[PDB]
RNA sequence: ACUUAAGCAGUGGAGCAUGUUAUUUAAUUCGAUAAUCCACGACUAACCUUACCAUAUUUUGAAUAUUAUAAUAAUUAUAAUUAUUAUAUUACAGGCGUUACAUUGUUGUCUUUAGUUCGUGCUGCAAAGUUUUAGAUUAAGUUCAUAAACGAACAAAACUCCAUAUAUAUAAUUUUAAUUAUAUAUAAUUUUAUAUUAUUUAUUAAUAUAAAGAAAGGAAUUAAGACAAAUCAUAAUGAUCCUUAUAAUAUGGGUAAUAGACGUGCUAUAAUAAAAUGAUAAUAAAAUUAUAUAAAAUAUAUUUAAUUAUAUUUAAUUAAUAAUAUAAAACAUUUUAAUUUUUAAUAUAUUUUUUUAUUAUAAUAUGAAUUAUAAUCUGAAAUUCGAUUAUAUGAAAAAAGAAUUGCUAGUAAUACGUAAAUUAGUAUGUUACGGUGAAUAUUCUAACUGUUUCGCACUAAUCACUCAUCACGCGUUGAAA
């Protein structure tokens, strides 16, 4: 008789495992990968793999023919999940009526991976004004992705890079914002500030990058330029801040204070004092097409480098911000929002407004005990908690807690709120 | 130089068993997630186990101590004291709560372990160095050589213990396997004599030949780094959290649900291979039996008996004594679809279990999953959810391939079996034990390690330092209508 509740479905993020669209799966195995003998492809799939397993390593854009092939092979399924699932995220916590953008942009190595993952999200009757999609490792990445969006029903303008004569209400940036190891701090500064120019009031910027502690330093490096929490302390809740323009932050943060687990310098995460650090990831399922399944095997890639599965878990760091409209109204909505609104020291344990904005973030896979589950979050309050939820408490709550995983939203209130102890090794740096 | 390349032996498309994953579920107890690949402990999950779900149900509970009332004793003298035993008594006990709660202990994985300190001696003004040598030899630290170096301690080696061959002792050869058993002891790292080729040239290695030999294998045994851990079920202590609940008991359920996905094994796909039979009993080893084992016999399947499975009944043995238990493959005969390569009627023969002549004459008699009936074993209980027997059933499985396992050896393989642990009951799993017993040679590739050469503005050591840029102030000097 005890059923989830509305609020928990609401603030519960898209559970399905994912798949690639059929005819797009079946186009790649036959054309992309059926000309090439598989292991010369391996062989250079092997190359990227150890390139990139160095500590807080970088994606690389594709220099070569056989290059762009392993990256369809190889890289496009997990930027395609993870495109999936930040896009439907925005998609949920925006609500389905308002999201129908018409101006898109997608930038990244591989094909029109954003492309492709919108046309999915919004089904194929979806057929908005503008599809540009710009392609920068290769210009015969551009033909395979064409490949790849003929199937799926072009519209899609495919270039090489950025107009710059218009603005743009959807834009997604996949492994963008920092290429070279050096100049961390506001070389991120630099590409956001190209990409924010061109995003028009009332938009979407969905920001996606590796998951790593290399890729969270970035998204916490990213949120701290555009929000400038330093500048608003004592400002709790989600305003959109200046940066006539105006922004705020819809997901994966639920507040707009300082990243608990920011530490400044990825590279702290390689010392022996730093083992102990935590970063904001988040993970998902996807299955493995048959050219995937096709391409990982032999001593190359199924081996041990020093059983399988029909699918991958694929790691993912990500943000997304809304623009606020440009409008007397909405302006002087801002300031007064700002100015006589005591939103109050939103104190440990509280949710803040209630709603879909500032319910709690599940940042780890909660501990789930007979007739307890113990939930750490990154609150509205801008902390760090650890909350516990028990069946003497509520029934109700308790059968919500045991159902929720890593990456929901969880609505209500907790027997238990304490201060989370993830970020102990962090002050010490 | 791991690992690769090669050679050999396989396995490898199906069914089932057993795991993990996904999904579902009231629960399907617990395990991984920084992009090759990886959530994967089972010496037995029906109940218990059990940790999960549902419903009831217990509240100082498992212990230590305090302070009190009741009985029991012992003493003194009913009372005093001691103890015991109950009932309360509150600190609390308890916790398969938490590693996003840490540190030791350890548990493993990888690298280096002829090398690290210490003491002297020597060289340099000194920081330092300890030199040839960055040597030779081997399959490898297994062995030498040199030189301002030489020592001791650990480590390694030797040594030790197995196995093997012998010697002594022991056994009144009925506990008999004296072909054995277990104590002590010896032995080998084999020793030699030549020939040839190399050699630092003999007082040396490669071989080969001859001689004495039973002599041919194996394990263990140390530290230093570095990573990984919470079924870290390889623990302790501490931190924090629950204290009508996250503690505790009972009933039932679940851990076995299936669209799927991948591992691990068992059974198969027929003739260099399966089936039946083979009593004066072809031939073992290592084990186990007081919380047992179960012999022979009788009876029913069932049928003259045999075999196989239960039932009745307990003979010996608690053991070098009796039982588990007549080991099986091996070997002998017979049969075996595809196969008109066969069987049958007539004749026929110096092939007679046989030959000739004329007519007749894609899944089988492989496979055993699945399904049905009726019985049986354990246990109190076999529905979810165990094993066994008989009578019906009779699926997929044929061709070629990705892929991968192991590699001189009593090893692989074996339609060869035997035994033990866990069990009241269930093994296609694990660990032991023996029987038969092969093949093949290694161009190649190599992370990585060890020495080295050169450079060095770095020294908390390239995630280094220096240089230059951008803003903010404070100064200084030089020209000046
Ligand atoms: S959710 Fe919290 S921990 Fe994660 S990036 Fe946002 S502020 Fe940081
Ligand atoms: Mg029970
Ligand atoms: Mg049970
Ligand atoms: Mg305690
Ligand atoms: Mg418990
Ligand atoms: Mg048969």
């Amino acid at each position: 008789e005890l059923r989830l509740l509305s609020k928990t479905l609401q603030g519960q993020s898209y559970r399905d495992q994912l798949e690639l669209n059929p005819d797009v799966s079946k186009a790649i195995n036959n054309n992309i990968m059926a000309v090439h003998i598989p292991n010369n492809l391996r062989r250079v799939a092997t190359n990227y793999y150890k390139e990139i397993q160095e500590p807080n390593s970088l994606h690389r854009p594709c220099r070569t023919k056989m290059e762009v092939d392993a990256h369809i092979a190889s890289i496009f399924l997990q930027n395609y999940g993870s495109i999936f699932q930040s896009l439907k995220e925005l998609q949920k916590r925006v609500g389905p009526d308002n999201f129908k953008p018409q101006r898109i942009l997608d930038v990244g190595y591989g094909p029109a991976t954003g492309i492709v993952a919108l046309n999915d999200i919004l089904g194929p009757n979806y057929r908005p004004d503008l599809k540009d999609a710009v392609i920068l490792g290769n210009a015969e990445m551009q033909e395979r992705a064409k490949i790849i969006l003929s199937r799926q029903l072009i519209m899609t303008n495919l270039r090489s890079s950025i107009p710059a004569s218009k603005e743009y209400d959807l834009i997604i940036l996949t492994h963008q914002l920092l290429h070279d190891g050096n100049q961390f701090p506001i070389q991120v500064d630099e590409n956001i500030e190209h990409y924010l120019n061109i995003l028009a009031p009332g938009g979407h910027i969905v920001i996606i990058e590796r998951g790593n502690p290399m890729g969270f330093e970035i998204i916490a490096r990213a949120r701290q330029i555009t929000l400038r929490p330093e500048n608003f302390p004592d400002e709790f809740g989600k305003i959109p801040r200046p940066w006539n323009y105006f922004l705020k932050v819809i997901a994966p943060c639920p507040h707009q204070r300082k990243c608990p687990l920011q530490v400044g310098n990825p590279n702290f995460y390689t010392h022996k004092e730093g083992k102990d650090l935590k970063f904001c990831n988040f993970q998902k399922s996807i299955k493995r097409p048959k050219f995937s399944i096709e391409l990982k095997k032999g001593k190359l890639l199924a081996t041990s480098w020093d059983n399988g599965r029909d699918y991958e878990i694929l790691n993912y760091s990500y943000l997304i911000f809304e623009r606020s409209h440009k409008d007397e109204n909405t302006l002087k909505e801002i300031k007064k929002l700002r100015n006589e609104n005591v939103n109050g020291k939103y104190d440990i344990g509280s949710l803040g407004d209630d709603t879909q904005n500032s319910w709690p973030r599940i940042i780890n896979d909660p501990v789930k005990r007979k007739g307890h589950v113990m939930m750490d979050l990154c609150a509205p309050s801008g902390e760090l908690e650890k909350w516990t939820v028990s069946r003497s408490f509520s029934k109700q709550i308790y059968h919500d807690a045991r159902k929720s995983k890593k990456g929901d939203l969880w609505a209500s209130a907790a027997k238990t709120q304490i201060k989370g102890l993830g970020d102990l090794n962090v002050k010490k740096f």
